[PDB]
């Protein structure tokens, strides 16, 4: 049959936080991240955010 996996996400551009539970994306990278660090910090409960590999709209089971 014929492929439908090809692209959609590619690596980073889609962290969350692991406190308020909140979430960013790349254009929020270059704004939350921290040199005293070295990573990207929430903005409302600065807590140390992360990569989230479910934070995109897949097939969600059709
Ligand atoms: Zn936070």
């Amino acid at each position: 049959r014929i492929e439908t996996d090809e692209r959609d996400s590619t690596n980073r551009a889609s962290f969350k936080c692991p406190v308020c539970s909140s979430t960013f994306t790349d254009l929020e990278a270059n704004q939350l991240f921290d040199p005293m660090t070295g990573t990207f910090r929430c903005t409302f409960c600065h807590t140390e955010v992360e990569e989230d590999e479910s934070a995109m709209p897949k097939k969600d089971a059709r």
